[PDB]
């Protein structure tokens, strides 16, 4: 079989890596989605509410699973027994960092990492951004999963 | 009539900024300069200079005036009666985040940005920079205006 | 009054075009659309095609107009008796000769140039581009005027 | 089953061709190599030299095929009942114009691409630079398959 | 001693071209301008002024020469007995072409390739943009060195 | 005689920087490593170990000493009696800073920044990404120099 690993810290997932997950899912016979614990204590959502979203919002993909990664993203594939990353590709991406590090994962353990530019109407999202624009009242609902929403909605009141 | 707001942290205010400002108003029936307080407690110049030293230097400038901006950037945009925002491209501009938030400000309020590339001689000047090189030493004096040149000697000595 | 000059060879105008024409339409008293004659014997449309087709496709912009395009663009905005060039950014834009020509453009003649992002679903057609894909039987329809997809129907069958 | 498509005009195939090979194959059940003819008059090794050429540098790669690309790529991806494209990103690939032609692509027939950057000593490799430095008593014989190099030197001499 | 060569066309040399002669003659022992041929009948110039041009645009670098160049560039460094291509960067450089070519040039004859940016007011003229704005009566003098105004003042007429 | 300084935090070395320290030497009578102590207490290695691996990376260039920086890199070079600074570009620079800087440096006190890609192999690390994928586990011993190999094992271990 054929597989590849999504990495990412998902706080929240946003419906940019819904898209890349959807890709992945149809071009892979398993995808991993690998949730990163950031470094230090600096989360919006803790671990188990970015598994559950993530889960709420790949419902309709059966041959994907959500993990919560650990270490080097690399070793984490290696473990699932893949030797492929997927990565999105938005506009604010730091693409010359990511081109580095998918250099660096492939010299230290052979995994390629490809890259797919997400639909244009996601193109903009980021976690990130839409916690910030969300945080001071603006409206990002159409650019977030409804598991997300819901969730996004409850904390902010 | 025809508006556009020059956002940002003008802390302190360069003769990029003013270049910018002054091709707003140029082109606009009204510009507002929006003086965005740092998120926390990090200036150099509090808001009172800040304001002082924009309004010092764009006396010359009479259909622009200088407000402190508050919350989402379109939101005060939207509150001016405007839907234009104005911004400076210089070398060193992350014109990939400023095309992101020019997606997401378009998407959560209709309001369009304007790029502007600032003068080739005052490309290279930002705040940032022009107070890292003041506060060791170097001379900038000719890419800041006289306004922030007079306070920028006083706090230094 | 204000004013903008959008300047190019629209041959055929796309609908990410027309975003750039709604938007410096709203922002500026009067927008004039130069349409600038490919220069050598090269294009798809006659001129007064592409006149038609840009007419046809922003009749609902009433402050806006379209004429031919002569010489150096700066030129015909300071005939337009305008100071401005509003031009569109879409994926594949090469911006850093966009620049070149702007900083040469405000050097020449003291026009500036303002540069807004067209909205994402119209950010990967270009004329060029929408041409090619046409003539080899894919449907680009949803990215050009209607107008202009009526005479795109009719010359390639 | 999954299946990539790995398009060019290979004129002449590269290492870096061969290592995006390399990684399609090890990643999808199937590749396809389509060979897209130049559109005018205008290459340096006809059709079957650069057929002979790819498959004599992939011999090692079993679940890969050479194919004559004809019209879209993504037409001719569906043909080989794939959905999937496999770009290889080097030193002076024009990403932009890729990134446009992978949303094009994907609007147009719902094909996605997948964008992996080429091993650092490959990087620099074009099939362009290849036959200019060549041409010019230059030695590329390094970033050449050695069917490639055999070619080239009896076509120089 | 040291040596640099700075190559191109220069069709004509223009302020950013010396500018960057300047930083080269000051930092290296000896500086060779190589003027390479255009491939096909392309220029405006023909080689005898192009050298003339420079010559008489540098007569303030007594440790600068003047070259025609022939074959590759790394080959013609390897003559002036050098290691080292000086390139200068202004608006519009397409630096991954040049990026591509300093590693190609230093994988075939391990010679260096030192980039520079040129100075702010000298980095949106190039040679092409200078003879179009010229050509359609703009007036970019103040780009140019006085030789080369005074032929491209003749020419014109 | 003419001189070169390559300024940076070193913390550790890399390959990449020595690589560029090689180039630096092969074309300048004198090159002048300047160590730039961290702006806060944020090392891994403090001063003395990083002008110990310095040294002992670079006993095959004489023309070459280590100094340990202050100030104004612009002010440091002044003082080594030199008016140039070589810095290295490789995956994952910030081009568009390091241009910035260097016409804020070129403005203030006439000294030229020279730009110059590491090799393809050394081009994806930085001492960043090494300390980060050693401190996790992962191999990257082929990409640093054996006295950073023999002092990053010891304080792993
Ligand atoms: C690969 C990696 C870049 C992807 O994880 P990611 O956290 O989702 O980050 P992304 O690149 O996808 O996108 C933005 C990221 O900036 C991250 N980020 C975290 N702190 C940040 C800071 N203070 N400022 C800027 N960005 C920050 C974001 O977390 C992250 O997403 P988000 O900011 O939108 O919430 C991250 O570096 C990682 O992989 N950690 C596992 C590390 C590993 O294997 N390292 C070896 C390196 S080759
Ligand atoms: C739009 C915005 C980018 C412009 O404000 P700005 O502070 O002047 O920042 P700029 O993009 O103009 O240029 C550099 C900026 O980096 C800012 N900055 C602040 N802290 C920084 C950090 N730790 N590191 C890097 N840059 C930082 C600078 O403040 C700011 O200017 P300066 O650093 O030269 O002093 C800023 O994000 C903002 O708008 N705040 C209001 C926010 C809003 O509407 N958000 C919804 C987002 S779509
Ligand atoms: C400003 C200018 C860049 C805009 O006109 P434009 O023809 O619409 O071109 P754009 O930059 O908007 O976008 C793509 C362009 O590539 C143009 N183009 C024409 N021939 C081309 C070639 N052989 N290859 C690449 N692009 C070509 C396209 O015409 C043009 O649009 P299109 O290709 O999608 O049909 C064009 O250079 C111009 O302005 N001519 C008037 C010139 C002037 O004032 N010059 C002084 C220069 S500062
Ligand atoms: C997708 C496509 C970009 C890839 O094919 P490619 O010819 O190998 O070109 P690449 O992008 O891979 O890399 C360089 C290319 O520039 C091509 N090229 C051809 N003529 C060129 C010109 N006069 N100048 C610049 N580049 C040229 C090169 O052929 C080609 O490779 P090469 O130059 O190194 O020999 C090409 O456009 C194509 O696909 N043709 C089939 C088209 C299709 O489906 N079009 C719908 C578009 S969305
Ligand atoms: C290195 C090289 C890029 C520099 O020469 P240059 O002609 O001055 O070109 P530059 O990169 O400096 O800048 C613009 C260039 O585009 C060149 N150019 C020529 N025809 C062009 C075309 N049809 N369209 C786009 N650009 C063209 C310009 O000549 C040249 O300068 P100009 O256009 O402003 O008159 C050129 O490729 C060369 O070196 N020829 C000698 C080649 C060699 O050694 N090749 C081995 C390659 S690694
Ligand atoms: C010129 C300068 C950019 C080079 O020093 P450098 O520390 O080696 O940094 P580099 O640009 O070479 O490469 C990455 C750098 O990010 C630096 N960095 C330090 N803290 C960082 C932060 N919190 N996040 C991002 N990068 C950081 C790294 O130190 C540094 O190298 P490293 O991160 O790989 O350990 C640095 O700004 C400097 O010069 N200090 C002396 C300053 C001076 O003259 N300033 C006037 C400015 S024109």
């Amino acid at each position: 079989m054929t597989g590849a690993v999504c990495p990412g810290s998902f706080d929240p997932v946003t419906l940019g890596h819904v898209d890349i997950f959807e890709r992945a899912a149809a071009q892979f016979d398993e995808v991993v989605v690998a949730i990163l614990v950031n470094p230090a204590k600096t989360g919006m959502f803790d671990l188990d509410e970015r598994i559950a979203m993530v889960k709420e919002s790949t419902t309709h993909l059966p041959n994907l699973r959500v993990q919560v990664g650990h270490g080097l993203v690399v070793d984490f594939v290696r473990s699932c027994g893949m030797t492929a990353i997927v990565k999105g590709l938005r506009t604010g991406t730091d693409f010359e960092y990511e081109l580095q590090m998918a250099q660096m994962n492939k010299h230290i353990a052979g995994v390629d990492t490809f890259f797919v530019a997400t639909a244009p109407r996601y193109s903009f999202v980021s976690s990130s951004l839409a916690k910030e624009v969300a945080m001071l009242g603006g409206d990002v609902s159409e650019l977030l999963p409804e598991p997300v929403n819901r969730r996004l909605r409850d904390r902010l009141n």
